[PDB]
């Protein structure tokens, strides 16, 4: 667990970025401001700030009685829900660090997380993302992967029930210091990202300012709450610390979510592009009343200008583009930015002390507007992954810059434009091709729902291109789309060598497209 050198600590405290409260103290402060206001809602249950705080304290007492102590680690694998929030904040109070596993994670990942972190417990549910994790949890215990397995819901011994632990008398003490690790986030087997209370609260508080969160923010969880976008950018925690209300959802389909928005008067949410595409193309479901919606954050992957330009007309809300990473840096377009920035950039950095360097293969800083590897250090960017000295020696420069693996350029005013991952690059007979440019043209096509362009081996040109396209009916042929690209003025060498009409793309844990999976499919 590498830390910030002393010069940086001192400057981030002097700047006022790092304050002296833990997550638990911060929620308690917010609760005290508005104790009866509804803080969380699910399909039936609604908790006031004061009821949430008390339940968290009661769960904390129960977890302590069950053996969880300050400095312990747990693997937290729960669907979106009230239990996720309660359990997180109870662990924050106790100084117990949760590994924030995603709903899509399975035994390979879960086992690795328990083992690598030496978790005392796995905390899970009777069901998650269509998966029954209780067999796995039994094997975790049988193999020594963790000591204990708590299940919210029904489960057979040797698994233990989480609900009885809420019956304890409320623990009133906090064991967490602002400089301690609060939780382990996960890289997008995922690496463990040690996030500390004071820096990750800076992340939350400043994001909430930039995104205009306030007492009236009604935040819908469009993504897994474990994920950093959903949790802190500004996320669920930004909503709670602004004294807003969080509306939980275990699904992001526009059918369900549009009705929730109407029911709860949702004002804010966050999505990855593929989900935003579904919301933009939702047909009869758009009969819903979405008048309450004020801000749609889109991030995780680039939202091209063809799609971005449809957000305000179709949904009636402002768009914000978010370039983010669990390791640190967040860039945001700002709520008062002109369209040219919101449609065509992925934001500018959150903190004045975020230090960004775009560098070529040699480590040279590129010229302005030129494309290079994004690297960065700053007041909420880690200095290394948890207990990973050998990987850390490659992933961080000697002066402490995190090497993101993304290819970006910068515009005149500091805004980042993401070309994609280093591994997404296409070189077609020595001509370079920016997938995003071709993807954005195809996505503008009226019978194209989404598109993704990747590299395939070729003996003569080294690489050719293949575009995967989800049609909307009536679906165009590959030949019609090649002609449509031509009529748009796309350079000939950039027209995909191959276009695959398909109903869906493989997806990552939170819904991003897996170009790795596509590129392994081709070869
Ligand atoms: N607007 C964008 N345009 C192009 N690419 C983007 C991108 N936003 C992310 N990426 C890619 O996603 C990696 C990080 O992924 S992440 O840890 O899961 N966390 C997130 O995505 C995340 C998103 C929002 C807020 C907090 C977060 O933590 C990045 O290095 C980069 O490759």
């Amino acid at each position: 667990a590498p830390d910030w050198p002393a010069a940086f600590v001192r400057r981030y405290l002097d700047a006022g970025h790092w304050q002296d409260q833990s997550f638990a103290e911060a929620l308690a402060t917010s609760a005290a401001r508005h104790p009866r206001r509804i803080a969380l809602c699910d399909d039936d249950q609604r908790l006031s700030y004061a009821d949430l705080l008390q339940r968290c304290r009661r769960l904390a007492a129960g977890l302590r009685q069950a053996g969880l102590a300050h400095g312990d680690t747990v693997v937290l694998h729960l669907p979106n829900g009230i239990a996720f929030v309660e359990t997180c904040f109870a662990l924050f109070q106790l100084g117990v660090r949760p590994v924030l596993a995603l709903p899509a994670h399975r035994q390979h990942e879960i086992s690795g997380f328990c083992r690598f972190a030496e978790a005392k417990a796995y905390i899970g549910a009777e069901r998650i993302d269509g998966f029954d994790p209780r067999p796995m949890a039994r094997e975790l215990l049988a193999s020594g992967a963790c000591r204990m397995a708590l299940i919210h819901g029904e489960a057979e011994a040797p698994l233990q029930a989480l609900a009885p632990l809420y019956q304890a008398d409320a623990l009133e003490d906090c064991a967490a210091r602002a400089e301690d690790i609060a939780c382990f986030q996960l890289s997008g087997t995922p690496k463990l990202i040690p996030r500390r209370h004071r820096e990750y609260l800076y992340n939350v508080r400043a994001s909430a300012e930039v995104c205009g969160f306030d007492e009236h923010t009604v935040y819908l969880t469009g993504l897994p709450m474990a994920h950093n976008f959903t949790l802190c950018c500004p996320g669920v925690i930004g909503t709670l610390l602004a004294s807003g209300r969080v509306v939980v959802s275990q699904r992001a389909d526009p059918e369900h979510c549009f009705a929730l928005i109407a029911r709860e008067r949702v004002t804010h949410t966050a999505l990855v592009p593929p989900l935003a595409m579904l919301w933009l193309d939702a047909q009869e479901s758009r009969r819903a009343d979405l008048s309450s919606l004020r801000l749609l954050q889109v991030g995780g992957s680039r939202l091209g200008s063809s799609a971005a330009q449809r957000v305000e007309p179709v949904l009636g809300c402002q768009l914000q583009q978010v370039l983010g990473m669990a390791e640190g840096l967040i860039c945001y377009t700002r709520l008062d930015d002109p369209p040219e920035r919101v449609l065509h950039t992925q934001g500018r950095p959150l903190s004045p002390d975020d230090e960004v360097r775009v560098v070529d293969a040699e480590g040279r800083e590129v010229g302005p507007g030129e494309v290079g590897e994004l690297t960065v250090r700053g007041p909420y960017t880690i200095r290394g992954y948890y207990r990973l000295p050998e990987h850390n020696a490659k992933a961080f420069s000697a002066d402490g810059f995190y090497r993101t693996g993304d290819r970006v350029s910068r515009d005149k005013d500091g805004y980042l434009v993401v070309e994609g991952r280093d591994k997404d690059q296409i070189n077609r007979g020595g001509e370079k091709i920016a997938a995003e440019e071709v993807e954005n043209l195809l996505i503008a096509h009226p019978q194209v729902h989404d598109a993704t362009v990747v590299a395939m081996p070729d003996s003569l040109l080294g690489e050719r291109t293949c575009a995967f396209v989800i049609p909307r009916q009536p679906a165009p042929s590959a030949l019609k789309l090649k002609q449509y690209l031509h009529a748009c003025g796309l350079a000939a060498f950039k027209v995909p060598d191959r276009i695959e009409l398909v109903p869906a793309f493989p997806q990552t844990g939170i819904g991003k497209i897996s170009k790795k999976d596509l590129r392994e499919r081709l070869r």
